């Protein structure tokens, strides 16, 4: 019956994201820069076997090649990013690739007519970063009224301030356009995701939320920022993500922007966790005491107020199925 | 005008939950045990100022002394109930006469015939001893679905049973008698209620949330129980709760159950806390630096799903203004 598209096939959500469209009786068209690169998407063809998926070349830089893979669907989820945060020029490398590439596809979407919603993926990177509200010493519930601050980044450039700055504006720019062109776009802003997915050579969170059994010093890294400036890391089940996603695209009222996100513990709540139900990696918890922090959190009551229900409620079931995705993807050694 | 009874105008959480009906616009009636005590009761006095408030004579143990104070109410907010004590045969002393107590109050409600519903506050006590989620090991979420376990308390009677088995056996047949009887009932679970009400002799939780700032071993505990059972304790400011009530009558689609609770401390990142906004009382927030447990906690969604909004978010709201009451009630030295 319903059709959807869902850009970058080959990604971690997008991957996952398909298989909720299929298993929901969907037809699905997605997107792949390489669609012969089978080292990247020999999952494609398992996943044929659950409904109907077709796999289009594109790229977010060459303009309009989206406009097949778009073409006669009901529903676009643009989950494919740069996310390519490196170094260099950010403004030029990654904010304005990010800005134009969303806007390509956005073009995509209005000549195909179809469309009636645009799901687009951004992140709480896009929410958090509220230099008038950090260092104040107090306790902090952010909404969806909260963007980052894209002016104290450009002018400070903190380490990764470009990744902040690329979603903020790419939101800004998309939902412009949208109310331009009479589409509806909605946004849902997940936290760390965590959980298996049919991608086979997926990273990006993977290597994050498993750092601590892989001592990965970049995802350790970046779990203890997190924890620094908020007092705590916010965790989401990617089945949960994309339930919300669809629960986005087909439910009217839907509208705005949307915070994805469920259990939110410190690192020493993390990390004991994951030393007693994985012994095997050798985890020690206190290698991660700190203060307590004033927390600064995300409210999870938009998708909750409208009728959406997550399924992956505790730390165990967030947790319950990653560590066999990362020994498989060679993420973890064992 | 609409007209609400409040039981047990004396207390806490009562005294709260008149002085937000009578700023709501509404004709409040209440019960106490001795109007003429007006050391207890001088409140009572101060809050006709602000709309009509009639005072009556009611005991839960007495037959029908609730007659004339639930007669032209819309709604009766069933807040009055024993206080635990340890007895002998709390099944004599206690858990018989608050089943009996409850279903006196609600005879008087069907009695005068304009009762459009009943709001019963009960309490997390009747939601959260689980045997199996309190010592496999495992962190849960509860919801209202949870109930406390009677066989096993019972069985084994560790000390303070009769309090959950209390509000559990009342909650049914309260449940029971509305059914029976074509009354609506809808039941309000809260955990430790926090903040300043006009009651000049309160105790109850605000000797507790405050027993880190006194040194109050009877309050220190009680948390400490709390948090070596469930890993945590669960916070609500008291004009929430008193909103939620008031919630629960006005909105006809209310039914059932309601978890109320707001902000999920440990013991330490509590007495961190006070500690730092409070130091002139000395907390060592060390003092309560637990192994940590596993965490079993409140689910928040369903006030919220049915569009309830919480004014006090973060734990410093949720303790705005309970130090300033705790002095005044010289709970608080200084
Ligand atoms: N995972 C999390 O914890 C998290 C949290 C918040 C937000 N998000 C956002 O959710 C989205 C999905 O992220 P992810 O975790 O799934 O990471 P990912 O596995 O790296 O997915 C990124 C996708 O974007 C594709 N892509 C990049 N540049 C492209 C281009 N120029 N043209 C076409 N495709 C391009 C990638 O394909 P190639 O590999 O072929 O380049 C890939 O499929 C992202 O927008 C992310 O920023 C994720
Ligand atoms: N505060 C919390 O953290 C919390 C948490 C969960 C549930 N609750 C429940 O919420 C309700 C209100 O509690 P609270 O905090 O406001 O404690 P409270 O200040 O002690 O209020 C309890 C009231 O019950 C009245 N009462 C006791 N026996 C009575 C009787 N035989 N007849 C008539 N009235 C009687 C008492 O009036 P007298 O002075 O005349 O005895 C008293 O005012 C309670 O049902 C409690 O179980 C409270």
């Amino acid at each position: 019956m319903k059709t959807a598209c869902v850009t970058g096939g080959s990604g971690y959500i997008g991957s996952a994201l398909i298989k909720l469209l299929l298993e929901k009786g969907y037809a699905v068209k997605t997107t792949v820069r390489n669609p012969d690169d089978m080292e990247k998407n020999s999952h494609l063809k398992d996943l044929q076997k659950l409904g109907p998926l077709t796999v289009f070349r594109a790229d977010m830089d060459e303009e309009g090649s989206f406009d097949d893979a778009v073409a006669g669907c009901d529903y676009v989820f643009l989950v494919a990013a740069p996310l390519h945060f490196e170094a260099q020029d950010p403004e030029k490398e990654q904010i304005e690739p990010a800005i134009q590439g969303t806007l390509n596809t956005m073009r995509s979407c209005v000549k195909a007519g179809t469309v009636r919603r645009v799901i687009l993926t951004s992140s709480v990177a896009a929410v958090y970063f509220r230099p008038d509200l950090l260092g104040d010493g107090h306790g902090h519930v952010l909404d969806e009224d909260s963007w980052s601050d894209v002016d104290f980044l450009r002018a400070h450039k903190p380490p990764t301030w470009s990744h902040c700055v690329s979603k903020v504006l790419l939101e800004k720019e998309a939902g412009r356009f949208a109310e331009e062109h009479g589409i509806s776009l909605v946004t849902i802003l997940p936290v760390i995701v965590v959980g298996a997915a049919p991608a086979p050579k997926a990273r990006s969170s993977i290597v994050d939320c498993l750092s601590m059994l892989s001592g990965d010093e970049a995802g350790l890294a970046m779990l203890r920022a997190i924890q620094k400036t908020s007092g705590e890391v916010q965790l989401v089940h990617v089945d949960d993500l994309c339930r919300a996603e669809l629960f986005l695209a087909e439910n009217a009222t839907a509208n705005g922007r949307y915070i994805c996100s469920r259990y939110h513990p410190t690192l020493v709540e993390l990390a004991t966790f994951l030393a007693q139900k994985y012994p095997q990696y050798g985890v020690k918890p206190t290698d991660f005491d700190d203060e307590e922090r004033p927390r600064v959190t995300m409210s999870l009551e938009k998708l909750i107020r409208e009728g959406f229900e997550y399924k992956h409620n505790t730390l165990e079931e967030i947790y319950d199925n990653v560590v066999e995705y990362g020994k498989a993807l060679g993420i973890l050694p064992y």
